[PDB]
């Protein structure tokens, strides 16, 4: 018997393209396996587009049967910071012939306009743990062509002891640190174009996120001794 449908890996793949990509440029590989016994038509997954509710992305975007690989059909010219859905079939070979759909949402934007650092670590000079709200700490620094960039700490900040300032890139003091609490601290940061940044997006990179290892300096305060 034929009683299993393909069932995708994800509901919902994400993938990039460039604005002008030229035809069969790669975007990313789908992916659905099949619960009936192996080696056989009924699970023997083949991979196709669909043009019901998203008749456009079909137009431009097409799937490989065999691999899954998501392709531009067409050389294109489409928009940056647009988001496409397409819609993908799989289907077996069985009797009856079954099937499962799945959706990729495509971002249409130039990997060259990402952003790029500086550097990959910064390691600015130790900062007192009595320094006051304010006080500089460091600063990052990212171009991008045609391209503002914003930046943002997006992790290693759980204690709220950090601020960045999202358009000079100057890492800056929140609230007051303690040596004997926190010694060191290792943030990451992310600069987004801000062509990306206005249509509510984020695209991280091996190139634009960066490391920042400050290292508290200990003053005379008082030292937590005991605790609970
Ligand atoms: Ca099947
Ligand atoms: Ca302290
Ligand atoms: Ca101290």
């Amino acid at each position: 018997m034929n009683d299993y449908p393909p069932v995708f890996s994800k509901r919902i793949y994400k993938g990039m393209v460039a604005p002008d990509a030229v035809k069969g440029t790669p975007i990313t590989t789908v992916y659905a396996e099949d619960a009936d016994p192996p080696g056989m038509p009924a699970s023997r997954v083949r991979y196709r587009v669909d043009d019901v509710q998203f008749p456009y992305p079909a137009s431009i975007f097409d799937v490989e049967e065999d691999s899954g690989r998501v392709v531009t059909r067409v050389n294109l010219n489409e928009e940056p910071t647009t988001i496409f859905k397409l819609v993908v079939v799989a289907f077996d070979d069985g009797e009856p012939v079954m099937s499962s759909s799945a959706t990729v949402r495509i971002l249409v934007l130039h990997p060259g306009e990402i952003p790029r650092f500086t550097q990959e670590e910064y390691r600015p000079p130790p900062v007192s743990e009595l320094a006051a709200r304010g006080t500089v700490v460091g600063v990052i620094s990212a171009a991008a062509i045609n391209q503002s960039i914003v930046y943002s700490i997006v992790a290693g900040n759980e204690e709220d002891k950090f601020g960045i300032n999202n358009v000079t890139g100057v890492i800056y003091v929140n609230s007051p640190l303690d040596y004997e609490t926190r010694t060191s601290y290792v943030l990451r940061v992310q600069a987004d174009s801000l062509e990306v940044v206005l249509a509510n997006l984020r695209v991280p990179s091996k190139s634009n996120t960066a490391k920042v290892y400050i290292e508290i300096q200990d003053e005379n305060d008082h030292p937590p001794v005991f605790l609970e």
